[PDB]
């Protein structure tokens, strides 16, 4: 069964994956065309991997779950040189979606 929390997740979700607007971290960064990526980075995240984690249960809480949108960007930025786009979509994010998960965050501290 469905409950608030969950709902409210999902829904944040799906307004973090509408600042995204050209589906750069929808999925997770490929390995054939990056190949040193995991030698940088250490946890990789994306979307997708949250939406499959969302739907096992494994955000129990809020933070959790903004951690895991947090390791989106800041993977980003530790990857990626300044000038390209990736970078530049990463602070745009960071900057949409702070603002989404802020007013997220209230609706989940009323449960
Ligand atoms: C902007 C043109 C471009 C898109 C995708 C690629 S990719 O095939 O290398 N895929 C890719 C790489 C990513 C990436 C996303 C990618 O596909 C969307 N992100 C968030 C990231 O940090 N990196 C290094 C390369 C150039």
């Amino acid at each position: 069964q469905l409950t608030p929390f969950l709902i409210l997740l999902r829904k944040t979700l799906e307004q973090l994956q509408e600042k995204d607007t050209g589906n750069i971290f929808s999925e997770p960064v490929p390995l054939s065309e990056v190949p040193d990526y995991l030698d940088h980075i250490k946890k990789p995240m994306d979307f997708f991997t949250m939406k499959q984690n969302l739907e096992a249960y494994r955000y129990l809480n809020f933070d959790d779950f903004e951690e895991d949108f947090n390791l989106i960007v800041s993977n980003c930025l530790k990857y990626n040189a300044k000038d390209t786009i990736f970078y530049r979509a990463a602070v745009r994010l960071r900057e949409q979606g702070g603002a989404v998960l802020r007013q997220a965050r209230r609706q989940a501290e009323k449960m």
